[PDB]
């Protein structure tokens, strides 16, 4: 039902239309079933010949055009998207089966979070402090264009064949579906999120860097999380978090919202901690966490 959509948003995904002819999907290649939203594999052809490699996100469908709208929105909310550190779109194909499809660049290392949870990874203190100082790279550029991401986190950031972090997002009044433990107090409080509650959010995926993906507050009940930071408490640093890096966990989690370092400030406090190390310091992972979900 294309036509029942919103000439506006037509218009917009016309411009960032793929032929069907050019996307090769290879719906036995999963990068992930993920939920109600799958992932796979494909084969796109750029101007001529040219046989990229790219991810292929569907599903599909059942309110008659509410879910397809708002699919086709987040995509196209990527247009503007033109950041070494914020993921990009290739484009959109508009199948004559069903679900439209939204086409994005593979990412060979997958998320940021498998990825340093993986114990065949050897990574530095260096690595990632820099994995965090190109997560601040890109929402530098995010808040600059005043988007407010609502859940960022280390599952959202993807990497690259150059080890490029690529901040994305993969995918109801008092009902839970929140990722609360990403969560700013206002944000918790109130349902209200900001670039300040971002922020919030950042000093939480700083943590699961330091910690190589443990889970946030693995203790505390998903419910009262908001009860436990009230009684005042932060995440404990992690054993190969250096304590200037802590100290702008610290800040990020700051009780005043307008107190909170700017991204533009968390990029330059990032960069100088970042410019101190060599590559020296392995981080291991923490006996207390390891099959901890
Ligand atoms: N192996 C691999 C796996 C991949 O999976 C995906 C990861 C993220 C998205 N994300 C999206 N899918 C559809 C619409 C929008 C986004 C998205 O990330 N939007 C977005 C970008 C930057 C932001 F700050 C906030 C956002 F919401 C899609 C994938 F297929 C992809 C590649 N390589």
């Amino acid at each position: 039902d294309l036509s029942a959509l919103n000439p506006e948003l037509v218009q917009a995904v016309q411009h960032v239309v793929i032929g069907p002819s050019s996307l090769i999907v290879h719906f036995n290649e999963v990068i992930g079933r993920g939920h109600f939203g799958c992932v796979y594999h494909g084969t796109l052809l750029d101007n001529d010949g040219k046989k990229i490699h790219c991810a292929v996100k569907s599903l599909n469908r059942i309110t008659d055009i509410g879910e397809v709208s708002q699919f086709l929105t987040e995509g196209i909310i990527m247009k503007d998207f033109s950041h070494p550190n914020v993921l990009s779109l290739l484009g959109i194909c508009l199948r004559s089966e069903g679900s439209p499809l939204v086409v994005l660049p593979y990412m060979k290392h997958g998320d940021l979070r498998n990825f340093i949870r993986n114990e065949t990874h050897n990574p530095t203190v260096k690595d990632l402090i820099g994995f965090g100082l190109q997560v601040a790279k890109g929402m530098k550029f995010l808040a600059s264009k005043k988007f407010v991401h609502r859940d960022l986190a280390a599952r959202n950031c993807m990497l690259d064949e150059k080890f490029t972090v690529k901040v994305a997002d993969f995918g109801n009044k008092t009902g839970a579906k929140l990722p609360v433990k990403w969560m700013a107090l206002e944000s918790l409080q109130t349902q209200k999120f900001t670039t300040k509650s971002d922020v919030w959010s950042f000093g939480v995926l700083l943590w699961e860097l330091m910690t190589r993906g443990a889970p946030p507050y693995p203790d505390v009940n998903t419910f009262d999380i908001t009860v436990y930071l009230l009684q005042g408490r932060r995440l404990l640093q992690p054993e190969y978090c250096p304590d200037p890096l802590y100290e702008v966990m610290l800040k990020c989690w700051h009780p005043k919202a307008e107190m909170r370092p700017s991204f533009s400030e968390l990029v330059s406090r990032i960069s100088a901690i970042f410019s101190t190390f060599i590559g020296e310091h392995y981080v291991h992972v923490n006996a207390t966490y390891v099959n901890v979900k």
